[PDB]
DNA sequence: AGGTAGACAAGGA
DNA sequence: CCTTGTCTACC
């Protein structure tokens, strides 16, 4: 999932878990959790806790507990279900919340991709991976002149810039390509290279593109379609170690 | 040390 | 062979 996708699971999920007490935490697929290291302990420190809230953080969701916060990542194909404990599990169900009410928390993953990390609530946002996420792309404490700044300061490409997390919170590649498709700036140039012009319709186009999306793509996934823009051929190529997508005209 | 590339996760095609 | 974010590892 997406920031978007999980925002809004994150408003989804709330409601169906608030206030429910945790009975047992049953793991199948120990490799997802990451600390506790041992996932026995991860598993009994959680028993007996109960679910105040759901936040988010970039792409992690946050659930805060009594005493700790569960810090979840779903990349690719993780979900989240609520369901009765007396029905049976469904495929690749890797970790089970089971709550006093007779209901669980299912996680499922067919990738095993997804991470869990539990620490005490006050330690969860200056460690992994929490620690060093950069700010919401939503929030004042996201800027052009935050932009800027890291921008001046490294050789790197501007999609490059954008994918790291430490500059700013849950941009994946399809928004990053799109983001500066309508910004019309081409992915491989030098962040060092944009203008202040350039820096301030690059953030303002961040952030209508996330900010539509939480509350039909131009360049993702498009290559060889006419431009919605222009008509010439959207274009694939490597940036920054992955595909690529933009307008050759449009951008530059 | 400090900036930053890519190793790593692992199963489905 | 391929998929993707990110946090550990590297120079
Ligand atoms: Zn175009």
């Amino acid at each position: 999932p997406e920031l978007p996708e999980v925002e809004t699971i994150r408003r989804t999920l709330l409601p169906l878990i608030v206030g429910k007490t945790i009975e047992d935490v049953r793991i199948f697929w120990p490799n997802i959790i990451r600390h506790p290291r041992d996932s026995e302990a991860f598993a009994a420190r959680m028993i007996g806790q109960t679910v105040r809230g759901l936040e988010r953080r970039g792409k992690f969701l946050k659930f805060l507990l009594d005493r700790d916060a569960l810090i979840s990542h779903l990349r690719m194909e993780g979900r989240y279900a609520v369901a009765s404990a007396l029905e049976p599990l469904e495929p690749h169900t890797h970790v089970v919340f089971c709550f006093t009410d007779g209901s669980e928390l299912r996680y499922r993953d067919v990738r095993k991709f997804g991470t869990m990390h539990v620490y005490a609530k006050e330690e969860a946002d200056r460690r992994p991976p929490l620690a060093e996420l950069g700010p919401e792309p939503l929030s004042p404490a996201f800027s052009p002149a935050v932009l800027a700044e890291r921008a001046v300061k490294t050789k790197r490409s501007v999609k490059a810039l954008l994918l790291d997390c430490t500059v700013v919170a849950g941009f994946g590649n399809i928004y990053v390509d799109e983001s500066l498709f309508r910004a019309g700036i081409l992915p491989g140039r030098p962040a060092a290279s944009l203008s202040s012009k350039e820096i301030e319709r690059l953030h303002e186009e961040m952030v209508a593109t996330i900010g539509e999306a939480v509350m039909h793509l131009y360049v993702y996934g498009r290559q060889g379609n006419p431009c919605k823009r222009c008509g010439t051929p959207i274009e694939k190529t490597v940036v920054a170690g992955r595909g690529t997508h933009y307008c050759p005209r449009c951008q530059r």
